[PDB]
RNA sequence: UUCACAUUGCCCAAGUCU
RNA sequence: AAAUGUGAA
C-alpha cells in the first residue's frame, strides 16, 4: 500500500499521430545548489510581503553576504541559491526595514541535481520532490514578483486592451506554469488562462457600475437602501487604497456629512475639510467603514481607488459568465497558438534568476507521437442484434434496438408547468412521438398512461406520487414535465428517489412543445436504463482477456463545496458494475466532513456493492478495478493509503480469504496537459482537436511509473482536455496496452448517450450520483440528518435512479 | 429538467497581516 | 449539479 507499481511496458496498440504538448524541454544544470532556511517576525503577514521583505534584504546587504549571487525565495521559509553564500552553517540574524523585521538565514541542504539527473534516467529509482521544489521556486520567482499569483498561475493587466465584465469587474489574462519530471527531460508545463478581476477604479466608478449609473448625479441622492444593501455586498472585503491601503468591512448608513465620529463628536466630511483640507463633491453619499469591524474609521468613496487587481471569488452574473466565455474561448489551434507565441514574449531565458541556475527553456512544444486506439463495436439487441460501430467518438441508435429493453405496461404523466402554456394537446403530441422513437428503440410504451393530471408547487408533489404508488400496481414510470427551473426538480427527486422508490423521468415543458428524434432518443436512453433496461453491451468477444474472469468495476468521485462555503459537507459517491458486460450500475453515497478528499467510509459501500455484486452475478470478484475520480499527484500517498486497504478491508471482513486483485487508477480530467494535432490534416471538426482515441504514454508521462493520458471523446468544442490516468497500484499487472484498451472500452459503456465520454463511465456515473446527493441535500446543508436526506429508498438502492 | 463537449466554481496548490 | 456557449438522428 505504499509505492506506486512502475511502467510495465508501453503500449503498442492502434496508428501513430503526430501530437505537440504544451511541455517544454528544461536544460537543467548537473551541479549543486543551495537551500537555506528562512524565519520572519513577524510570520503573520502574506506571502508577498515576505516576498519583499526578501527582496530589500538581498539590495541592501549586497556587500556582506549576498551580491552577485541571485537567489530565489518561496515567499515563505525557503531561499536557494547557485553558487554557496558565507555560511558556516553560522545562523546570521539580519535586521530589514521596509517602506522593521528579523530574519533568520540558516543552512539546510546541498540540493543535488545531478541525482535527478540519474533519477530521470532509471538510475535513480525515486523523484526527488524537494529538488522538483527547488526547480519550481526558481522557475517562479521573478513572476511572483511581475504578476499576480493565484495557484500556480499568474494573472495581468491586460497591455493595453481592456475587458470589462461589468459591476467594475474584467477579464485579466494569463498563465499556468509548472515543473514537471518526465520520460524525457524536465519540462515547463506552460498553458493560457484567464479570470475575473475588479478594476482598479475610483469607488464613484465602482458604484456607478455595480448601481448601474451612466455617471453618479443621477444623483446626488443619498441612494436608496436598495443602493446601500446591493453596493455594500459588492466592495465589503474588497481592498481600497487612498499610500495606505485597507479593506473594506462595511459601508456606512449615513452620509458624509452626517456620518459622526468621535475625535468630542465630529462629522466625516467635516473631519476631512478641517486636518485634511479637503471639500466632498460627493457628500451625499455613504462612508465606508475600513480595517477592523471593531473601533472605527470612515473613509469618503471619493478618495478611495480600488487595489490593485483582487482576484474576484464571488460568483460571476450570468451576463458577466456570458461575456467572459465569449473572451476566452479558443479553437485547439488557436490555443495552440495563443500558448506558443505566449512563450515566445515571455522569455524565460533572459530571466535573471532562471540564468543564475543555469536553465534554458525551449521555446517550442514538445513533439509526441500519439496512438490512435480503435473503438469496439457496440452490440445491441431486438431481432437484429445490430451492431454499431463508433466513428470519431461517435455513433447513433437509428435501426438499433435495445440489448434488453424494458416494457413499460403502466406509467403515468404529472405536470407541474401551467396548462395554458403545457396543454393536453401537447402532452398528447409528445406521448405519440415519444411512443414511436421508444418503439423504434426497442422499448415499447404498449399504453396510453394510466394516469395524466396538472399540478403545481412543490407542495403538490408527495401527495401526487402517493396516490400513484397506492393506484396502478405494477407502476413502472411517472415522467414529470417542469416549467424550466424550479425547486419542484429537488422535491420530485426527493420523493422518488429517497421518500417512495418510485421511477421518474423529468423533463422540460419547451422539450414537449417542440420534439426532436435526437432528444427523444437521449431520453429514451435514460427512461430504459431507469426501467432496468440494457441500452447496448460491449462486443463480448472484442473485450479485453480480464473479462474471462469475474471482475468488478468501481466508480469513485468526492465532489466539494463551491467557493465561499464553509459548513457544507463533501460528498462520496462510489458506484460499482453489476453485470460482466459491463452495463448495469448500483450506486452507494456518503457525506462526510468538509472539503475532505479522502472517502472516509469507503470500506462499506466496497462491501455494499460487493455483495450486491455477488446477488447479481452470483459471482464473486476476482479483480476489482477502481478508477478514483479527482485525486492530486500531491494527495496520492494518502488517499491510496486509504482508500487501497479500505477496499482489502472490504473483502477481508467478507470472507477468508477473499483477496481479489486490487487495481488503482487515479483519473485526472482537470490538469493542464494540452495535446494538439501537428498535422492540419490530422485535425478533427471545427474546434480542430486530436481524435478520440487519442493516447500518450512517452515522453511527457512519469519516468518510472504507469501513467498516461487518453482523450477518448470527440472535442465538438474548444480545446479537448486529454483525461490522464495514473496507477497507484495493480496487483492484476495489467500491460499498458489492455488497461489503456480497457479503459478506452470503458468510456464507451456510458448509457445516456450513444458517443464516447471524456471520462470512464463508472466515474462519471460517480459524478451523477454525487450530484443527485448535492440535489437531496439542497437548502439542507447534524451529520445524521444529511446522511439521511442522502440516503435512498430499499426500491431505489438496486436501481440507476442516477441516469 | 434529452445529452455530450468546452470555460468557471471542487482535494493538492493558492489566498489570509500592521 | 449550476451559470455560459458549441453541437446532435
Ligand atoms: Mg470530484
Ligand atoms: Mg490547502
Ligand atoms: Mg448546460
Amino acid at each position: 500500500a505504499f509505492k506506486p507499481p512502475p511502467r510495465p511496458d508501453f503500449g503498442t496498440s492502434g496508428r501513430t499521430i503526430k501530437l505537440q504538448a504544451n511541455f517544454f524541454e528544461m536544460d537543467i544544470p548537473k551541479i549543486d545548489i543551495y537551500h537555506y532556511e528562512l524565519d520572519i517576525k513577524p510570520e503573520k503577514c502574506p506571502r508577498r510581503v515576505n516576498r519583499e521583505i526578501v527582496e530589500h534584504m538581498v539590495q541592501h546587504f549586497k556587500t556582506q553576504i549576498f551580491g552577485d549571487r541571485k537567489p530565489v525565495f518561496d515567499g515563505r521559509k525557503n531561499l536557494y541559491t547557485a553558487m554557496p553564500l558565507p555560511i558556516g552553517r553560522d545562523k546570521v540574524e539580519l535586521e530589514v526595514t521596509l517602506p522593521i523585521f528579523k530574519v533568520s538565514i540558516k543552512w539546510v541542504s546541498c540540493v543535488s541535481l545531478q541525482a535527478l539527473h540519474d533519477a530521470l534516467s532509471g538510475r535513480l529509482p525515486s523523484v526527488p520532490f524537494e529538488t522538483i521544489q527547488a526547480l519550481d521556486v526558481v522557475m517562479r520567482h521573478l513572476p511572483s514578483m511581475r504578476y499576480t499569483p493565484v495557484g500556480r498561475s499568474f494573472f495581468t493587466a491586460s497591455e493595453g486592451c481592456s475587458n470589462p465584465l461589468g459591476g467594475g469587474r474584467e477579464v485579466w489574462f494569463g498563465f499556468h506554469q509548472s515543473v514537471r519530471p518526465s520520460l524525457w527531460k524536465m519540462m515547463l508545463n506552460i498553458d493560457v488562462s484567464a479570470t475575473a478581476f475588479y478594476k482598479a477604479q475610483p469607488v464613484i466608478e465602482f458604484v456607478c457600475e455595480v448601481l448601474d449609473f451612466k455617471s453618479i448625479e443621477e444623483q446626488q441622492k443619498p441612494l436608496t437602501d436598495s443602493q446601500r444593501v446591493k453596493f455594500t455586498k459588492e466592495i465589503k472585503g474588497l481592498k481600497v487604497e487612498i499610500k495606505r491601503k485597507y479593506r473594506v468591512c462595511n459601508v456606512t448608513r449615513r452620509p458624509a456629512s452626517h456620518q459622526t465620529f468621535p475625535l468630542v463628536e465630529c462629522t466625516v466630511a467635516q473631519y476631512f475639510k478641517d486636518r485634511h483640507k479637503l471639500v466632498l463633491r460627493y457628500p451625499h453619499l455613504p462612508c465606508l467603514q475600513v480595517g477592523q469591524e471593531q473601533k472605527h474609521t470612515y473613509l469618503p468613496l471619493e478618495v478611495c481607488n480600488i487595489v490593485a487587481g483582487q482576484r474576484c471569488i464571488k460568483k460571476l452574473t450570468d451576463n458577466q459568465t456570458s461575456t467572459m466565455i465569449r473572451a476566452t474561448a479558443r479553437s485547439a489551434p488557436d490555443r495552440q497558438e495563443e500558448i506558443s507565441k505566449l512563450m515566445r514574449s515571455a522569455d524565460f531565458n533572459t530571466d535573471p534568476y532562471v540564468r543564475e541556475f543555469g536553465i534554458m527553456v525551449k521555446d517550442e512544444m514538445t513533439d509526441v507521437t500519439g496512438r490512435v486506439l480503435q473503438p469496439p463495436s457496440i452490440l445491441y439487441g431486438g431481432r437484429n442484434k445490430a451492431i454499431a460501430t463508433p466513428v470519431q467518438g461517435v455513433w447513433d441508435m437509428r435501426n438499433k434496438q435495445f440489448h434488453t429493453g424494458i416494457e413499460i405496461k403502466v406509467w403515468a404523466i404529472a405536470c407541474f408547468a401551467p396548462q395554458r402554456q403545457c396543454t393536453e394537446v401537447h402532452l398528447k403530441s409528445f406521448t405519440e412521438q415519444l411512443r414511436k422513437i421508444s418503439r423504434d428503440a426497442g422499448m415499447p410504451i404498449q399504453g396510453q398512461p394510466c394516469f395524466c393530471k396538472y399540478a403545481q408547487g412543490a407542495d403538490s408533489v408527495e401527495p401526487m406520487f402517493r396516490h400513484l404508488k397506492n393506484t396502478y400496481a405494477g407502476l413502472q414510470l411517472v415522467v414529470v414535465i417542469l416549467p424550466g427551473k424550479t425547486p419542484v426538480y429537488a422535491e420530485v427527486k426527493r420523493v422518488g428517489d429517497t421518500v417512495l422508490g418510485m421511477a421518474t423521468q423529468c423533463v422540460q415543458m419547451k422539450n414537449v412543445q417542440r420534439t426532436t428524434p435526437q432528444t427523444l432518443s437521449n431520453l429514451c436512453l435514460k427512461i430504459n436504463v431507469k426501467l432496468g433496461g440494457v441500452n447496448n453491451i460491449l462486443l463480448p468477444q472484442g473485450r479485453p482477456p480480464v473479462f474471462q474472469q469475474p471482475v468488478i468495476f468501481l466508480g469513485a468521485d468526492v465532489t466539494h463545496p463551491p467557493a465561499g462555503d464553509g459548513k457544507k459537507p463533501s460528498i462520496a459517491a462510489v458506484v460499482g458494475s453489476m453485470d460482466a458486460h459491463p452495463n448495469r450500475y448500483c450506486a452507494t453515497v456518503r457525506v462526510q466532513q468538509h472539503r475532505q478528499e479522502i472517502i472516509q467510509d469507503l470500506a462499506a459501500m466496497v462491501r455494499e456493492l460487493l455483495i450486491q455484486f455477488y446477488k447479481s452475478t452470483r459471482f464473486k470478484p476476482t479483480r476489482i478495478i477502481f478508477y478514483r475520480d479527482g485525486v492530486s499527484e500531491g494527495q496520492f500517498q494518502q488517499v491510496l493509503h486509504h482508500e487501497l486497504l479500505a477496499i482489502r478491508e472490504a473483502c477481508i471482513k467478507l470472507e477468508k480469504d477473499y483477496q481479489p486483485g486490487i487495481t488503482f487508477i487515479v483519473v485526472q480530467k482537470r490538469h493542464h496537459t494540452r495535446l494538439f494535432c501537428t498535422d492540419k490534416n490530422e485535425r478533427v471538426g471545427k474546434s480542430g482537436n486530436i481524435p478520440a482515441g487519442t493516447t500518450v504514454d512517452t515522453k511527457i508521462t512519469h519516468p518510472t511509473e504507469f501513467d498516461f493520458y487518453l482523450c477518448s471523446h470527440a472535442g465538438i468544442q474548444g480545446t479537448s482536455r486529454p483525461s490522464h490516468y495514473h496507477v497507484l497500484w495493480d496487483d492484476n499487472r495489467f500491460s499498458s496496452d489492455e488497461l489503456q484498451i480497457l479503459t478506452y472500452q470503458l468510456c464507451h459503456t456510458y448509457v445516456r448517450c450513444t458517443r464516447s465520454v471524456s471520462i470512464p463511465a463508472p466515474a462519471y456515473y460517480a459524478h451523477l450520483v454525487a450530484f443527485r446527493a448535492r440535489y437531496h441535500l439542497v437548502d439542507k446543508e447534524d451529520h445524521q440528518a444529511l446522511a439521511k436526506a442522502v440516503q435512498v429508498h430499499q426500491d431505489t438502492l438496486r436501481t440507476m435512479y442516477f441516469a
